């Protein structure tokens, strides 16, 4: 009897719990937490994101503002990473006063909510920092030199500061000036809600800097904002993201909990059948299980980082998305599996495991061209092309040209002065585009519908 | 003999009527009403879009014309949803005082016939509003002050306006500041057909937003134009279009009736054949005639929107144009049906009937997979792309990426200050590209030609 | 024995000229004949294409000039058709006496080879003419005003033109102003080559519009231009261009009689042929012969244009280049009848044209789709939508669309202020984008790769 | 005896290296040698385009900078192959006059280590060389002359220069002035690193060009850059490069020895096994020997190259380049022999194989009819479209257009002035893409798919 006990079983293992629910009444309550998990995940992801968005949009529109207050002349966009640049000692000078005095000006400028920060020290003020080769006689050590600027020093109806000796740049040895000061900022959208309102500290730097010596200055704008208490403030939901937080952990502590079980007890089964499969003459490893522990153990190490950043006021919410954002995505490729129950739905999962083999193999021989040519277009087209200027956004270039993107400006970039680069980037692009285009996508596509012919008859038979 | 009647109603309600014509000389006057009703529900959309397309280009006209007139500096284009933007406590009182000063020398400015209006209270003039929360000590009631200035008050030649306590503003508090004013316009651009000029009244808003106190107060430029009577004009078709309006009801209101009474013979036909195959033992509910029913409805419901429009004078068209728009799209779907009487048609539309079930199962398996990339993408490059700041726009974006658009920009797009979440967009954009372009649509062509391999020989036999 | 004549003869009229030639020792002159005719067809086509992209970037170059040197704040380019617009009646005023002083002072401006021309009265100067409509109280009837401003009256130390009531404009009455002038231009491009140098005539007119009255004025700079006799200069090739169209007609007109020479024949073997299949119980018409037929026709006429142009110093190219360029590309593509002549480069002509009708079949249903979603996306879009504006423009955005060009671009032009419209855009974008590229595409690459199955077994047979 | 010798020399010759050794224990040193080939030619690659990219970046950098010191209004981007362009002879002389000004007071604007240099007649100076046509009464020979401008002569308090003679140009016969001088520049970007610096000169030229006599005079700044020794210099790897060098030279020729060998003793087994096979009644002609010996080449001149640019202290590096860069390339793609050896993989590698001449037959046919598409887009939208503007640009457009890109813009940049050549643009571009994307590329995907059908059957077999 055994036997037959065996048999059942593995009849039970192999059933969708609609057909366990239907055979043995057995209620689906994974099921069910596994559906409430989904909701869940997905709740704490939006409210999350909801929240941070309000947060990072105060921090760039302040930083906007700063970057137009400061900076001389600016245009409103970046023109690199830096924000300007300037190529005259004249221009040099006026962007550095220029930044100096809306300094002192802030208050009689400034449309928010902002003031003037103490710095590290405890005293109000700016700071300038200047580095130069100490002295066609120039040795390699930099010679660092500081001053502190007071709302009294510059406030002096005779400014002394811009005749001083420390603004007489030698700029064929500098190296870069640095301005740095602190400002306090309230944003005052929130006090709608009665919520207190959130005090901000910006650390500000503006960094002229000249480290290439190619004549040109770039200007770096960096502020750096991060949350304080308000000191002095007066204005006629914590508990409850803390604990939503915590319930996420149970239940996807939970989830991992039956996984693993569920797991352990599959393995039981593969145990007892090859002693079954011992004297008369992936089964049991659901990949869907590994997907689904590797998402709750991901939802919990995003719920942990994410109640640490709202315990200590942090502002900095990036690897904390990346693992809720992760585990998101593989929970919603996991209902995939309750689909594939159904077996009209189940052909189509079974047709991409399949295909995925003959994509892999092809794609290691495929793979050695692609490398050939981004190390040839990088070598040749890169002084001449700014989609080729380094590796990795050569291969991002090829990976578009590949998929049709931006085909015609990809050719009109290269300028025909240099005739001999131009008729090579030529033969490149049209050979490239040409191979990987109609030969290796052509086999590929050729490789995959044609495995799916195959499920296709492998499941009518 | 019933028998042989029935089976003679049975092949009459099968056969093409070109084909009842050859048997029977039964004249098609269904197929000419309905070509007829094709023509004239075309012939009113045309005409209603150039009429429309006439009224909402003098809109936009005056419209950016407004904004040339009192934005200070306005570029020409707008920055986003609002018009310009200012930085400064002196920028923006230079724009307000911009936009008052050249309201009050509109006469000698305007290149237009513009003229000043009688405002709500009927009196000619500028209204200003100020909103700050009234007091480092601020309340959340929003102290509401407001100030009319007539002509004659903008007209003393010391002007008084400008040194009043009005407009002193507290940037710290300030909520907004708004201008608001009328304008009465005509266009001359009718009268070279005798009809008497339109004249149209304009209610102008300028607000100076600084809702977000972020350092950046938003100016947005609204214009409101309605039609009002010309009161005062000295210039030396309307039954035309609401008798046609009325005939495209008539048309489209028997179509109703025909199709209908077509669907109950149908039926009726179903109830005597089942008699025959009860005893000696979709195909009469045809899919045409439940769109020609909703087309009719449609467009019965949009030339109402249209004449009620029309009658009391009204310039907002999109509810009409959305009903008028989706009947015409419906009734030129519709023609497919006079070609699939041509077998040879036939098998086309057969082919992309069967393919859509297997579209529509794996639509709900690449769902999934969409909805986690979509969520991931939103959470995680939210805060550093343009194309994934809100879930409708990462799912545009995604969508847009399937289809292989603006591949490289979307790459280039990131910024590498963070090495992170560079190194996770670069992993999201190349799974997500790869998985869609070279599985799921693979096994999704494969899926649907190979099914239009069965019609093709099902057809054959 | 006539019998096997007939044979032999239609065995003569099927096989290639080299075979014909290794049979017969027929000489292929035909053949030749056709070779000389590709050779000297695209000679002549490049010869015209750099001599007329020569004069072409002259006048081009000129115009541009002429705009920078004409119209105030000149960008460099233009906004639209128009060059720029104003806004203001002082903008207006300025541009046009920037118009006017810079015509007065262009001897010392110019850094071209430029100078005054004596216009159609013969008097060198400048003409403004005005249109106003003649006098809240206003006619239809447009009251036209012209003045004649010579270098006298422009050069008077006074200037009593400013002053005049000519220009005091009622800018709410004004339909357009309008200032033209003639100026001559020598291109020294030439003489390099002792090319006696070309003088050409420009008929300048700026033209200050706001027929729409909408508060814009619309700037237009025309400039025409004309060769004329050089009266005067002193500088210390017709007859071959001549002669080479010449010899382009005559080679083109003796293809005209061989090809119908042997269409001839051909019918009689035809004619001759079914005598013997009326006793004992396309294959003639070759298509490629009526193609030829075609391009030499077309040949003749654009050199017949060509010869006229060149003879009477015309400028207008248009004409003559579109039958010079159709004309060119049906004589390439006829060289694939050369091609076909080897049968393993044949199965792939036959291949496309048992696609065709399959094709031809399917765009007949896909098209009504079309033209339902083009009218309903320019109804409802065309107010909301740039590439929506006019059905041209929806036609040829959603041909782009279903080629995948710009989609998301296309989904976010769409301002999300009025919701409606929003969704609808957002609903009739995806299904159009779905249900073309997804459904109808897929349908078509079937059809067309598996007709393609059976000319390839068809031929195996 | 000596048969069964044979055979297990044939069986030898075609067994892979891994059963080379696992039978007869035989060293794959040659497979060694390869890889570290590939590792060492991989290397000096990388480390050749790292510092080239070093090199190139300063001196694009110095050339941008001297744009923004000499150039007046200098956007910051050129407008064309020329950086700016000016339309008066005002602006003219004024742009002039800057650049010579800017000369002059470099020492007090430059933010870099630049300095003047001895010019080529070894003086600090500027020179100034313009050219006329000697003289309406004008000959063809053109009369140069020149100007040296010491800085004593541009330094004398009151200025003589400008007053001169020389500078009143006569712009109706001017062909170009040029401004040449010398700038002595010092990267201290190295100096971290100990190396002592590398110091380069500039030779400048500015060229204000009106060849065209068109009206505009179009500005060209060239900067070519060369490496001198430091002459006075103060500050407080050679080797490693040349020997690097020498050793993938060596490792190349033996490469080249190896495979030689490979290929001559194959050869003499062909001459053996015919031998066999001519009493009793490609395969040794390996493709990939074929392309090793080429790479072996290109590596060999490509280093030599290196090292000579090297020796000598020459910046021009694009010849050596192109020559590391496809020899990279094909090292990366011989590769795939190694993955072939598997069988598995071999079989993806001999679909392409077959699929080739199909592919070849087919772009004769479609190459006529592209080729036609473009003789008439260049002829006819050659004047109205910048896409179209020479035939090497129309041919990339079609390319694109067939690849789907910018399909919209290409449609949009034909303006409807002309309605006959918007018509023939419409026309031409409609047919030219259906026929390519859905007649010529649906034939070309059959034929390639369906010959891997093939492939994969008879590998099966
Ligand atoms: C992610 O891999 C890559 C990512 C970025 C660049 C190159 C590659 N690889 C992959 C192989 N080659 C690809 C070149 C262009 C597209 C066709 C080839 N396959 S695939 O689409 O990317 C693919 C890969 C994995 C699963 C499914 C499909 C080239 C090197
Ligand atoms: C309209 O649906 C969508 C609209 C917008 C985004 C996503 C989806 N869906 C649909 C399924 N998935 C699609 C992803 C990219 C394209 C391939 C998949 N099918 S489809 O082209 O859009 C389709 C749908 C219905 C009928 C015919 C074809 C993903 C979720
Ligand atoms: C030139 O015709 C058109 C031109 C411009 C717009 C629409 C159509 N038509 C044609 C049919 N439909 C097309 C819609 C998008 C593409 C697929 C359909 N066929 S096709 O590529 O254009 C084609 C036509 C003739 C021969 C070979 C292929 C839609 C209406
Ligand atoms: C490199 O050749 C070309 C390069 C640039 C323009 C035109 C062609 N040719 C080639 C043939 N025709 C092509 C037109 C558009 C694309 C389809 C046709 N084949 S292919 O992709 O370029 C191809 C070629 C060689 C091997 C594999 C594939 C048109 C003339």
């Amino acid at each position: 009897m055994k036997e037959e006990c065996l048999r059942e079983d593995l009849k039970f293992y192999f059933m969708s719990p609609c057909e366990k629910y239907r055979a043995r009444r057995q209620i689906p309550w994974k099921l069910g937490l596994q559906i409430l998990k989904i909701v869940m995940v997905t709740t704490q992801l939006v409210r999350f994101g909801l929240s941070n968005q309000l947060v990072v949009a105060f921090k760039e529109d302040n930083t906007v503002a700063f970057k137009h207050l400061f900076l001389k002349g600016y245009s409103g966009t970046d023109e690199d990473d830096y924000s300007c640049s300037v190529y005259t000692q004249e221009d040099a000078y006026e962007s550095i006063f220029f930044a100096i005095n809306q300094y002192h000006q802030l208050k009689d400028i400034t449309l928010g909510t902002l003031g003037y920060g103490e710095n590290e020290d405890n005293r109000i003020g700016l700071k300038v920092c200047k580095q130069h080769y100490k002295k066609l006689n120039i040795d390699n050590d930099v010679e660092l030199d500081c001053v502190q600027l007071d709302l009294q020093d510059l406030s002096k109806k005779p400014p002394d500061w811009k005749n001083s000796s420390f603004f007489r740049l030698e700029f064929y040895r500098l190296l870069q000036v640095e301005i740095s000061f602190h400002l306090k900022g309230i944003d005052l959208q929130t006090i709608h809600s009665r919520e207190l309102p959130d005090c901000y500290v910006f650390q500000n730097t503006i960094i002229f800097d000249n480290k290439a010596h190619s004549g040109k200055i770039k200007i770096y704008f960096d502020s750096d904002a991060k949350i304080e208490e308000c000191k002095d403030l007066n204005i006629f939901n914590a508990q409850y993201v803390l604990v939503f937080d915590a319930f996420v952990i149970v239940i996807c502590l939970a989830s991992l909990i039956l996984c693993t079980r569920s797991i352990v007890l599959a393995l039981r089964l593969r145990k007892r059948f090859l002693n079954f499969f011992l004297e008369k003459y992936w089964e049991f490893i659901n990949g869907w299980y590994v997907l689904v522990i590797i998402s709750d153990l991901m939802t919990i190490i995003g719920s942990i980082l994410k109640m640490e950043i709202k315990a200590k006021n942090l502002t900095n919410y990036d690897l904390c998305s990346i693992f809720l954002g992760t585990s998101t995505l593989l929970v919603w490729v996991g209902v995939i599996r309750y689909l594939g129950y159904f077996q009209a739905y189940n052909v189509l999962i079974l047709t991409m495991q399949a295909s995925l083999p003959k994509v892999l193999r092809f794609c290691a021989c495929a793979g050695m061209i692609y490398l050939g040519y981004t190390f040839c277009g990088w070598i040749v087209l890169g002084p001449y092309h700014d989609k080729f200027e380094n590796l990795n956004t050569v291969a991002e270039c090829l990976f578009s040209l590949v998929n049709g993107d931006d085909m015609f400006a990809t050719f009109a970039q290269i300028q025909q002065k240099s005739i001999l680069v131009w008729l090579f980037s030529r033969l490149y692009l049209y050979s490239f585009i040409s191979l990987f285009i109609y030969m290796i996508l052509s086999l590929f596509i050729a490789l995959i519908t044609d495995s799916y012919d195959t499920i296709k008859k492998f499941q009518q038979n």
